[PDB]
């Protein structure tokens, strides 16, 4: 029933929107048309809205020529403003996420964080915790929004932060929860990681622990999360 499923999508219950979206996408032209109209009425986003990310990504994931063409033409930069306090280009990150190429997205994200930190970090290819503390909130919001919107809320530093808070800020409890350690065994980069949505909540983006937790803690304590309601 397309009418009733459309109504379910346009009602205000997030949980019921998500089941309606999944059903509509499998209902051919009529269902896909309802989803395309939902994007037209809700994109560009101002604030991240999970259901809108799910509509976009569900349609991309069909990998059908005409839908993909239409999405690229109407939403060439995706659904979320690609804003940066340093003029950085986040389109390649968006493109990797829209293709569900999470490994490429992780690599791009790591490079962009060094670019954001400046020439010293770009040169050495790793961060100091004080550089993280000084990141502009806007860039972290753009980066996180893309991860979250393109992963059904499963990925993003905001997701890790809330799991870290749920763990009493105990990093040794966080690592197993996000799949980065299994008992005594550290998940080996890159081959040990799960580069798809079967991964546990918070699995990506990665934060190497070779130089300790200081970068991750500074990232999770950054004012961006409270500022933007993450
Ligand atoms: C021995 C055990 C450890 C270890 C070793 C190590 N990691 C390396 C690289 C590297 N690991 C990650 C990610 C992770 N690696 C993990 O184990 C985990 C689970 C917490 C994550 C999430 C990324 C993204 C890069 C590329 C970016 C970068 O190099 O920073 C290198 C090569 C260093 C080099 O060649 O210079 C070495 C030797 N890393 C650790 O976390 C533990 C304690
Ligand atoms: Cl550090």
């Amino acid at each position: 029933n397309l009418t009733e499923l459309s109504q379910q999508l346009h009602d205000a219950s997030e949980k019921k929107q998500l089941t309606a979206i999944a059903a509509l996408a499998e209902m051919g032209e009529g269902g896909q048309g309802i989803l395309l109209d939902y994007l037209a009425k809700n994109v560009p986003l101002e604030k991240p809205v999970l259901a809108v990310g799910n509509v976009y990504q569900t349609l991309r994931n069909l990998e059908q020529e005409t839908i993909t063409t239409q999405l690229q033409r109407n939403y060439p930069t995706g659904i979320f403003p690609l804003q940066s306090a340093q003029g950085i280009d986040y389109l390649p990150l968006q493109e990797a996420l829209g293709s569900q190429d999470f490994e490429t997205a992780d690599e791009i994200t790591r490079d962009k964080l060094c670019e954001l930190a400046g020439p010293g970090a770009s040169q050495r290819q790793w961060l100091y915790f004080t550089e993280v503390e000084k990141f502009p909130a806007l860039d972290l919001h753009t980066i996180n929004a893309l991860w979250w919107l393109h992963s059904n809320g499963n990925f993003g530093f905001s997701v890790q932060r809330r799991l870290w808070l749920a763990s009493g800020k105990e990093f040794t409890k966080l690592w197993p929860k996000i799949g980065w350690k299994s008992g005594n065994v550290w998940t080996r980069w890159p081959k040990g990681f799960t580069w798809d949505l079967s991964a546990p909540q918070g699995h990506l983006p990665l934060l190497n622990q070779l130089r300790g937790v200081r970068v991750a803690e500074s990232l999770y304590r950054h004012p961006v999360w409270s500022q933007y309601g993450w």
